[PDB]
């Protein structure tokens, strides 16, 4: 097991406004968007886009703009829908085949070629990618190894090469690198040790350095960070204590200092922010009020500042922002979502 | 003629920091590089890339984070230098041939292939691109016909087709566009009318547009922008007032909000920005003092503050920046910079 997930995936469109994919109760992918690219813009109220996915729904933008879903299906192939040109209709849901035993983890190459990773059946870390640009068709599976207890979790460093985040057997995180842009030729398997009781989340610092966000044995959370960009040594674990009930989100503010976001011990949103800037110490730990039954899910809006998501009491989708001062009142999307995460 | 240009390129790299690149007395590229990754870092002083040029040199970042510059050589082809990996050592310059009579404009496919587009000696619009993602060998040259008054300047659509302006024999804007991503298939050429006396300064908003800058024939700061989200129709030329004696220069603020910046007829830098948000109307122009000898430079930093670049009386390159309050007072950076514009 791992600390409690994430209850939608989010995207920030091409044209500025927040779209939130997450799973309903007859288990099809549904979605909300904003109307407009502002905070506190109206939103569309849930919609369905069918299918009926067993993992959490990831969606991720092609580099010409065009959103598309991944999800794992009830044969546990890999499934996938596409917008057919940016910001219009939709293709239909589509099989890219495998099993699968995890959420799917998602980026784009440097050649615009997305590349999808997953756990397989054998418990080892698989992929599949694009063969041209933002298209199909797809390449073959293959295997990158490994034997993996979380979902993975994939980057890219700041010199184009892809990296891949994952807990092992023994509970350490563990990673894996393309050794070149856009290759098909990976390093072996690196431990960076720890005990980590959640997925890792994996950000890109504005200093173009990986770091990694867990919950720890103790569940405090604890990060872990490249010292030199796209490059070892990477740091020591440091813990930025706390106690959290799920999984951590983190996103980059306006000036891209660091905040962190979890589930606490009284189940109401917590948080923590570099302060003074991007290079900052971490500030003490703050509540952001409420009461939540999944983890965060944190972004940046259009207009720069962060709106926080998490599932309340009713299993309605809630939803938060910061202000000038402060933070707004929390306030309902509505809906009744499940998670359907494929490893808990 | 057009308006005074601007004296620097400049680039945000992967790793956080500005760097500026200009021709010194011996017309050889020189750069000047933070640091750090924060607004006030201290700098390294110019250094010299070597090199003998007759345009402005400028810089671009391929999609894996190495830094290439492109500048005419001193027998009119298009020449160029590329880091040999992310951030490290520089490649020895190198002619791609052709001959070019404009600075060259340079942006990424989505495929991650550089394509860039300058002048002819014809006076038409030519282009040649990388053939794989961020990689030579480069393809053969080709040209998008026209006849061009101005040098071009290029963008991506939130759709990812690249579209370029330049004026006309009429001193009108003309575009021309991809019809799909990374595509060799152009549109034909096409008015936006108007008539400008500057190079068109073309940036995409936050919600998924292009939009052009341009001084008029009346000396003030006009603007014109796509209505819809990566299409036509456009909207109307609309003024910006001012009376300027330079080039704009725009940039985005963290929140999106867009901020454009032209000598006055002072030869102080004056500035105008949106307010409320990246929807909001155009503030009244305002003055940031100094005695400038060229267009200012504007660049985001890695701390969201806008910082401004522009040649003094001494010749000497200086910096403004934006503080909470206010804007930092005019510091220099020294050497000594010339204005090697193709077009004057
Ligand atoms: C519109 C609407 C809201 O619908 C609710 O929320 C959706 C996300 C699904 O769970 C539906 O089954 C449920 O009824
Ligand atoms: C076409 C289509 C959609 O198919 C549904 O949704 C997919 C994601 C799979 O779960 C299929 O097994 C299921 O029938
Ligand atoms: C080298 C290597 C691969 O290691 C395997 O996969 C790693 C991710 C860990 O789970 C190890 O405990 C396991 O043996
Ligand atoms: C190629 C290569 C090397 O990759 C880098 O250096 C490795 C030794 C690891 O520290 C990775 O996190 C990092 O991306
Ligand atoms: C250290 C600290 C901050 O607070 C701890 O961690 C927070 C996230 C909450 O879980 C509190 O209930 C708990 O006391
Ligand atoms: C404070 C507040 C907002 O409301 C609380 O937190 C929300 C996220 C919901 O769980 C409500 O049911 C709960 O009452
Ligand atoms: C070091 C240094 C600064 O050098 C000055 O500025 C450079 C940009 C060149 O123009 C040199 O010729 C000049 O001497
Ligand atoms: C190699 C090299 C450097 O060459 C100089 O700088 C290049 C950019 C060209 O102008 C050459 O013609 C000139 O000789
Ligand atoms: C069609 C076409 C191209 O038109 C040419 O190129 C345009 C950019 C203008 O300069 C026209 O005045 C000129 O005739
Ligand atoms: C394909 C296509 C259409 O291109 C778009 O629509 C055209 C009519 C122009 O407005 C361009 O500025 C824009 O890029
Ligand atoms: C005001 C101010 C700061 O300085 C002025 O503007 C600078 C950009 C230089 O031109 C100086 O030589 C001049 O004195
Ligand atoms: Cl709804
Ligand atoms: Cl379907
Ligand atoms: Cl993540
Ligand atoms: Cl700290
Ligand atoms: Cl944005
Ligand atoms: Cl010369
Ligand atoms: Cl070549
Ligand atoms: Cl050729
Ligand atoms: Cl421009
Ligand atoms: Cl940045
Ligand atoms: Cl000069
Ligand atoms: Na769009
Ligand atoms: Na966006
Ligand atoms: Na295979
Ligand atoms: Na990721
Ligand atoms: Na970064
Ligand atoms: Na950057
Ligand atoms: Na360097
Ligand atoms: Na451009
Ligand atoms: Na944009």
């Amino acid at each position: 097991t791992i600390a409690l997930s994430e209850i939608v995936s989010v995207v920030n469109t091409s044209d500025g406004r927040l779209e939130v994919f997450g799973v309903g109760t007859d288990k099809a992918v549904w979605h909300n968007r904003q109307m407009a690219p502002h905070t506190g813009s109206p939103w569309s109220g849930w919609s369905s886009l069918k299918g009926q996915v067993t993992s959490k729904p990831v969606v991720y933008i092609n580099t010409d703009g065009r959103l598309e879903v991944f999800a794992r299906g009830t044969d546990n192939a890999l499934w996938h829908i596409w917008q057919t040109a940016t910001n219009a209709g939709w293709s239909n849901w589509q099989s890219l085949g495998g099993v699968i035993t995890s959420n799917p983890a998602i980026y784009a190459n440097t050649d615009g070629r997305l590349e999808v990773f997953a756990r397989g059946a054998d418990n080892a870390l698989w992929h599949i990618s694009q063969t041209t640009a933002h298209s199909g068709p797809w390449s073959s599976w293959a295997s990158l190894n490994g034997v993996i207890t979380s979902n993975p979790t994939v980057h890219i460093n700041s010199d184009g090469r892809l990296e891949v985040f994952a807990r092992g057997t023994d509970n350490a995180l563990w990673h894996i690198w393309q050794t070149a842009p856009d290759s098909n030729l990976w390093s072996s398997w690196e431990s960076l040790n720890g005990i980590i009781t959640s997925d890792p989340v994996v950000i890109d610092t504005a200093d173009g350095r990986l770091e990694v966000f867990a919950r720890g044995a103790d569940n405090a959370l604890w990060h872990i960070w490249q010292t030199i960009s796209h490059s070892g040594p990477w740091s020591g674990w440091q813990s930025l204590n706390g106690v959290i009930t799920s999984a951590p989100a983190v996103a980059k503010n306006c000036d891209n200092r660091l905040e962190a976001f979890a589930r606490g011990t009284d189940n109401a949103l917590w948080h923590t922010w570099q302060t003074v800037s991007h290079s900052g110490p971490w500030s003490s730990w703050q509540s952001l009020n409420g009461v939540i039954t999944s983890a965060p899910t944190a972004v940046r809006d259009a207009d720069g500042r962060l709106e926080v998501f998490a599932r309340g009491t009713d299993n309605a989708l809630w939803l938060t922002w910061q202000t000038a001062s402060s933070w707004s009142p929390w306030i309902s999307l509505g809906g009744v979502l499940i998670d359907a995460s494929a490893i808990k």
